[PDB]
């Protein structure tokens, strides 16, 4: 399952420096639109569950639904117990963004699982945000850099998935220190920052 | 005065992106947020008031006022247009609580108080637009990917005082190289208020 290293980049300038350092390894940019959903009685959030639709797409526009349950973040290491994703038809996705109540009528795996584990729900939309993700790959290295465009300001993050998030943590941190990229440990998911309506301090 | 072509879909936008990649000089992730009075004072005069936030090293922000924009056969003309850069933190405060626009002192707002009186500002929402800028000598070209909640729109923009002459060569260029397009029929803000993508 998932376990990643997750660092907040201090500001725009640190983010640009980091972008420039790694430019040679850039392989993709994703313009991600995330929209989040819950039941009318906070069925999902009271059980530490996040339900969202992601639209992304270079050549072909794509859409998937993701359910993530019980995500812990300590000292920059983030782990999730449950994570399930299924691809979703984009036009249906847009229809559900316009009117989340339609989520009750669409047939798909995640949504029955959701009816089974939680009630039949009255679905509500919680809004969404754009995240710009740059993907760096060289040999056996994924590195992801995020610029999240909240209405209330921009957040920047590094994400590197490893099952050894502690050996990797030392090297990554000293890479960043040595090269003048100011950072700290992320204290909150992108969704929690969004729900705060403010950038963390 | 500018040329404004709608690119047919993402794949056309992709072909164009790679066609022109060598001339790429900039990407702006623009957040546009729109404002009016409580009585649609501005929109009833064909008047648009917005804040744009954009990136790089420095977070940047400007206020823009556009009055009386006509769109004919892919040609855009704006009758008046004024821009002044705006403090980004104040901008975010006004996005969060648009009524605070009544207290900030700046040219566009003083001008606006003079044509319309004291007004109670409301937010009309906003959207993210990704602008790629291509520059080669005296050629400036902008390609837009607008990320509305209800879908993506793709657009070309060419600033020019000779829209007829530029129109012939640009269209022939796009056809020759397989980029499907048509003439934009609506502003980004008009599409946004429609809550729907134009007829494709
Ligand atoms: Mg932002
Ligand atoms: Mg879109």
């Amino acid at each position: 399952m998932g376990t990643e290293l997750k660092l907040r980049i201090r500001d725009s300038t640190a983010h640009c420096r980091l972008t420039k350092l790694l430019s040679a390894f850039h392989v993709e940019t994703q313009h991600q639109e995330n929209f989040f959903f819950d039941g009318a009685n906070n069925e999902l959030s009271s059980q530490q569950v996040v339900l969202f639709l992601r639209f992304y797409g270079d050549d072909t526009p794509q859409c998937f639904m993701s359910l993530k349950a019980r995500a812990v973040l300590d000292e920059g290491v983030y782990r999730v117990d449950e994570e399930v994703e299924e691809n979703f038809e984009p036009a249906v996705g847009r229809a559900c963004v316009a009117q989340p109540e339609k989520l009750s009528s669409v047939e798909c795996g995640i949504l029955k699982m959701l009816k089974e584990k939680f009630g039949v729900l009255n679905f509500v939309g919680l809004g969404g945000f754009v995240n710009v993700r740059d993907v760096y790959k060289w040999e056996g290295l994924k590195l992801e850099v995020d610029k999240t465009l909240y209405e209330f300001g921009t957040n920047h993050e590094i994400e590197y998935e490893t099952s050894d998030p502690e050996g990797v943590k030392k090297v990554l941190e000293e890479f960043l220190k040595e090269n003048g990229i100011q950072y700290s440990y992320s204290q909150a998911s992108k969704f929690e920052v969004f729900r705060s309506k403010k950038l963390p301090q």
